[PDB]
């Protein structure tokens, strides 16, 4: 899980 902004971000889960 994760996400972000401006293009994306990251996460994991």
């Amino acid at each position: 899980c994760x996400x972000x902004x401006x293009g994306x971000x990251x996460x994991x889960x």
